[PDB]
């Protein structure tokens, strides 16, 4: 499914580019520079999520309607959602004072951008609806796709603004509850991450009802906390070297799933070692960390919950998949529950 | 006109609030925050540009189509141009670096702010959006105003990118042509200040036609353009104690109307006294530069300036106001051009 398309899909960058880049000569320095911020920031990821758009599309409609310009149409709103993660992840690095992304220096860390990172971000989020305009103003989807853009926004700002809220990088464990680590990821991570493009996939198709909607956000979330879940495990216990990621979860004092669990767990003496521990950069005490939850069969816990979050996706999609085809979602598992 | 609504006008905001403020308890910490965004920067300007909807749509809609619920949408609106201004200006005294904002502290500089300031900057701008679905989903220029926002959007982030460009706040002149001071003020201001409030009005009241908005754009964006021209001059000889401003642009390399000028009219000589003194914080050389100005007898440049340009408006407005009523225009002038 997405091996087999990744090339068309980032070959079409340059058109989105080349579209989003051009009759007014006196701003033409401006968009230079938005030609250099798409180059850097939308592009070297991995791609998951604009690839959902397309892969989705193409399991959705009857074969009969994807001409041309449908073909054309899921691209652009694939890269949409690509341009949406680039404004997120700009402006995320300067909140964090990240110096690396994607293995290359942050944007706002380079010579002379900095602060202007910002506007930056802010164009970023700009291109999805100019993009949207020029290739869908037409559709009768147009509507529905500005809103859930708009909609993917807002939630996932408010998840960074719990974040934000629950960990200020400043020593504090007791707001760090699976309640609100659960809250933090849904808003922040899987509503983009998952239901936004398979969402924007159903609408291009004329899959519009609340009803429809609802049982694949059901699905979708849920996948939604794995992949965040697995991604916390990983930081730690990845090796780096399958990875690319080195991890930091413990160094930034993160709400991280570990963590959290690690504090479910903790005898009052062991929340002890934890709190002295957590967000300090000596190795040390970055270790004695990872050897707690170590100590703690974490890696064990972590086993057991993709055991028992493998099963319900399987029945969410069992039961809310229809009558869109559980390939779909399947899809998308694959790509997250590895033997 | 403005006088007698702005009661109305910052009474309505406690409602904005409310309804932005409320299914969800999860994330009510968030909410919380977001409340306190909204009270510390939507709130304590003059709400110009707000009130100008509301103005604007009492001249534009026959009054028997003015119900409590058609009001209610232009108070509404109205606030969704102040928090689009909100958002911008949160997110541009971070990127300047600026201390104080309609006379506090910038809120990004509040105690643990900071670059925090950076999403809730972004969680103003999706407020416009939200405010919309709720109080304009089901009216016909639902879509129109939602374009409108997002392009109004656009060209400020454009024109904030132009700036930022011109302005290394390191020194240089040769970027500061006059071409390129009327390219910023066109895309950073006036696109938003003037055009964006009557074009929303405009919408609201069913006139919708390219044309229409052509004709009303010619006008107002003339219009802003003599309002930041003004603002330039008044940054350095406004009487403090009227104004309630007291001026930085040369301190902080701004592309001023005023330096544009001078640099228009200086001999070889002098852009040596302007490229040693502008940018510099010392008083003696921020004298020295506004001692030039006056010597170039830019003041009355000034007046030679606004005397023309307030023909030009009545000549535009004269022109393009029709079928509008003149007085959604002259209303507007009013509040710029004292005698
Ligand atoms: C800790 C742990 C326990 C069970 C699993 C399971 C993974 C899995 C599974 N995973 C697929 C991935 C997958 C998942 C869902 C649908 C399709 C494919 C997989 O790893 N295939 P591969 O050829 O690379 O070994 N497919 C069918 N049953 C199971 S059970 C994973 C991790
Ligand atoms: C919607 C969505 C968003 C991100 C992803 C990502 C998957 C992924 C990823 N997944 C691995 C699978 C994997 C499994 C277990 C641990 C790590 C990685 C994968 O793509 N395997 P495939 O053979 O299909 O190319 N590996 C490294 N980074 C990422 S980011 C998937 C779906
Ligand atoms: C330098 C300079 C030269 C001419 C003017 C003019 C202002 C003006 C003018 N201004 C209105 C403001 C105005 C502008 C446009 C339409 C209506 C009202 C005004 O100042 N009224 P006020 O009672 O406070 O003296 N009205 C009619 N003709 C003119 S000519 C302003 C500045
Ligand atoms: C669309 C729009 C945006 C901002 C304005 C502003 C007008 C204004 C302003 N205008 C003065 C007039 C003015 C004239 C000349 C110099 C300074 C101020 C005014 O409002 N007079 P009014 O008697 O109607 O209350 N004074 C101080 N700050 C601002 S910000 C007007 C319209």
């Amino acid at each position: 499914v997405y091996a087999q398309e990744k090339q068309d899909f980032v070959q079409h960058f340059s058109q989105i580019v080349r579209v989003l880049t051009e009759g007014h000569p006196e701003i033409g320095d401006a968009i230079a520079r938005l030609k250099e911020v798409l180059e850097y920031n939308a592009i070297g990821g991995k791609y998951n999520r604009g690839l959902t758009v397309v892969v989705a599309f193409r399991e959705l409609v009857e074969p009969r309607k994807q001409d041309a310009d449908s073909l054309q149409r899921a691209w652009t709103v694939g890269w949409c959602v690509e341009l949406l993660q680039a404004f997120f992840l700009v402006a995320d690095d300067i909140m964090d004072s990240s110096l690396t992304r994607r293995g290359q220096i942050c944007w706002y860390q380079k010579p002379g951008v900095g602060l202007d990172a910002i506007n930056d971000a802010n164009l970023l989020e700009a291109c999805i609806y100019r993009l949207l305009k020029l290739y869908c103003r037409e559709q009768p989807y147009y509507l529905n796709l500005i809103e859930l853009f708009l909609q993917s926004s807002y939630q996932t700002e408010i998840g960074q603004t719990l974040d934000l809220l629950t960990a200020p990088q400043n020593v504090d464990l007791v707001r760090f509850t699976e309640k609100r680590y659960k809250s933090i990821v849904k808003y922040k991570t899987a509503f983009y991450s998952f239901y936004l493009p398979i969402a924007a996939a159903m609408y291009m198709a004329g899959i519009d009802g609340e009803k429809e909607h609802a049982n694949a956000k059901k699905i979708l979330l849920e996948m939604g906390e794995f992949f965040q879940i697995q991604d916390d495990y990983l930081d730690l216990f990845g090796d780096p070297s399958v990875t690319g990621k080195i991890g930091t979860d413990i160094q930034d004092n993160k709400c991280s799933w570990l963590v959290v669990q690690c504090l479910q767990r903790a005898t009052p003496e062991q929340y002890q070692i934890l709190k002295e521990n957590y967000g300090q950069k000596e190795a040390e005490k970055v270790a004695r960390v990872k050897a707690l939850y170590e100590e703690l069969d974490l890696p064990a816990v972590f086993l057991q919950y993709e055991e028992d979050s493998y099963s319900h996706i399987m029945a969410l999609i069992e039961q809310y998949a229809a009558p869109l085809p559980p390939a779909v979602f399947l899809g998308l598992a694959r790509k997250i529950y590895k033997r």
